[PDB]
């Protein structure tokens, strides 16, 4: 039903790209290592590695990780105590000027959702936003971290050109997912996430990479359940983004939804920006 297009390697106005991004929610990072993610990430090839769900704390990563050639300036975030759940990764080639951890709230700050690493001409943020939960139930805790963030990324668009990676916990239209119809009251597809989606984009402001680029094309997906064999249906969503400051449209060479590789229940996806 889908098939990513080419590479396209330079941008509107011919420049070739020179940072090339990849983000992967990887299902826990040593469930990942196991289905040959890493493998997958040494023939990719990215400057800079961006990871969520990690399920691993900074004192217990895996030793081939630190290894991985390219990307040797590695920052981590995890739960404090809580190990096993959320955390997010920032793998890069060249050293950051700065790293910060969370969101600047308390409150939103305990999980290891978010990583900030500041470059000299732009902000990269990686984030694994908090799942509205089975049944809903922290669906107004997700409204509270919604207007947290998005006020957060548009205080770092002020101050410098941002890129937005991760999985961001929504489907935003319709065409993001195989069943609209079956999941308006489930996790990833209320009306109360679609609507903070569209704040943040209008908001901050972000623009959409993939949609800005292929605005009506169908079965894009990046999300696939383990269960009831979805990603060989292609009964998918499409959770993780790219999310670009409109000064950075320029620079778009592509945003990619690399649909074949294994690893995840969640597949990568990659940016390439002339820089
Ligand atoms: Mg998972």
């Amino acid at each position: 039903l889908y098939e990513d297009p080419p590479d396209q390697k330079t941008s509107p106005s011919g420049k070739p790209a020179t940072l090339k991004i990849c983000s992967w929610n990887v299902d826990g990072l040593r469930a990942w290592i196991k289905k040959k993610g890493l493998d997958w990430v040494k023939e990719e090839a990215p400057d800079i590695l961006c990871l969520q769900e990690t399920k691993c704390s900074e004192n217990k990563l895996p030793a081939e990780l630190q290894e991985l050639p390219g990307l040797s300036h590695q920052y981590w975030s995890a739960p404090s105590d809580k190990e096993g759940y959320s955390g997010v990764g920032l793998l890069s080639r060249q050293c950051p000027l700065k790293v910060s951890y969370g969101i600047g709230d308390e409150e939103h700050d305990q999980e290891g959702r978010v990583i900030v690493a500041e470059f000299d001409s732009f902000v990269l943020v990686t984030a694994y936003v908090p799942n509205a939960g089975r049944g809903l139930v922290r669906l107004e805790y997700r409204q509270r971290w919604d207007e947290a963030f998005r006020k957060f990324l548009k205080g770092l668009a002020s101050r410098k050109p941002l890129v937005l990676c991760g999985d961001l916990n929504v489907a935003h239209e319709e065409i993001d997912l195989r069943n609209p119809k079956g999941n308006k009251k489930n996790a990833g597809f209320t009306p109360q996430e679609r609507q903070g989606f569209g704040e943040l984009l209008q908001a901050v402001p972000l623009a959409d990479s993939f949609r800005h680029l292929y605005p009506n094309t169908p079965y894009a997906y990046t999300f696939w359940t383990y269960m009831m064999n979805a990603r060989s249906k292609n009964v998918g969503w499409r959770l993780d983004y790219f999310l670009l400051s409109h000064s950075l449209l320029p620079a778009l060479c592509d945003s990619k939804i690399r649909s074949k590789a294994l690893g995840s229940d969640h597949c990568p996806i990659t940016l390439y920006l002339a820089l």
